[PDB]
């Protein structure tokens, strides 16, 4: 019916890694992973559940683990393994600069057009790969992209991710706390999710980046979004955006899903713009901007296990 998912899920001993410090409150730690019987140290982020008495929460972390184990792309976050102690631990690649949402808010005065457009390309490559894998993210947002380096971002948070119905080329959900301000009209109205609903949220994510992390429809209640969208209203042109960039964002927000660009087309359009960034974004001072033993440290991206 479909191709078998031969991804490996790696179980790690808790003695294989050291928590160095806390990054956020379950709880995320900065840490180091020594693959058992390998002379390598891998910077990791270790996500540990708090209560561990919640069967619900345990199902949710393993779903995430299932999806992150099944993706292998330079622009999607990858899981190194899980640890089944009292509290289940997810070990992933450390992404030391944090979320791109925070990163553009914190660095709004240092970020030039070449970085914004290259990020739009990389997120499009990430999302096109996911589409190839028949995977619908359903929660794409500048908060859900992480910064390995200012040159290199990755889509994260597969908590909401689901497969597309090949026989049913759409997903059908039922309740929760949801990101109304990022969602396609068909999603808010009919809980319909596709790759094309992922393109709508890709549009909003590009608007967050191009406004240096402004809040979409700030001050408008979630209850009002569906009406506003139905009245043909959309997020306004960011000051730095040429009409070229903004028109692409607007195409991602068309009511007809099949009228939106494909991720493969967004790769192409942002790359053309990436070859001449000052033609496509106008930024003040753009021209003048730049962004134990570590002996056996290697990045996760240079740590490959056989396929
Ligand atoms: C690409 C693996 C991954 O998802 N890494 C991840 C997750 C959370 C987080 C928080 C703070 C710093 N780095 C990371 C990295």
């Amino acid at each position: 019916g479909e191709a078998p998912n031969q991804a490996l899920l790696r179980i790690l001993k808790e003695t294989e890694f050291k928590k160095i410090k806390v990054l956020g409150s379950g709880t995320v730690y900065k840490g180091l992973w020594i693959p058992e019987g390998e002379k390598v140290k891998i910077p990791v982020a270790i996500k540990e559940l708090r209560e561990a008495t919640s069967p619900k929460a345990n199902k949710e972390i393993l779903d995430e683990a299932y999806v992150m184990a099944s993706v292998d792309n330079p622009h999607v976050c990858r899981l190194l393994g899980i640890c089944l102690t009292s509290t289940v631990q997810l070990i992933m690649q450390l992404m030391p600069f944090g979320s791109l949402l925070d990163y553009v808010r914190e660095h709004k005065d240092n970020i030039g057009s070449q970085y914004l457009l290259n990020w739009c390309v990389q997120i499009a490559k990430g999302m096109n790969y996911l589409e190839d894998r028949r995977l619908v993210h359903r929660d794409l947002a500048a908060r859900n992209v992480l910064v390995k380096t200012p040159q290199h971002v990755k889509i994260t948070d597969f908590g909401r991710a689901k497969l597309l119905g090949a026989a049913a080329a759409e997903y059908h959900a039922e309740g929760g706390k949801v990101p109304i301000k990022w969602m396609a009209l068909e999603s808010i109205l009919h809980r319909i999710y596709t790759h094309q609903s992922d393109v709508w949220s890709y549009g909003v994510t590009v608007w967050e980046l191009m406004t240096f992390g402004s809040k979409p429809y700030d001050g408008i209640p979630a209850s009002e979004i569906s009406s506003i969208l139905e009245k043909g209203e959309r997020l306004p042109q960011p000051p730095i955006c040429t009409i070229d960039v903004y028109m692409i964002m607007v195409k991602c927000w068309m009511i007809d899903a099949d009228s939106r660009p494909k991720f493969r087309e967004l790769i192409i359009e942002f790359s053309k713009m990436a070859r001449d960034p000052q033609r496509y974004l106008v930024i003040q001072g753009d021209e003048r901007m730049h962004l134990e033993d570590m002996d056996d440290v290697v990045d996760a991206d240079e740590y490959l296990i056989p396929q």
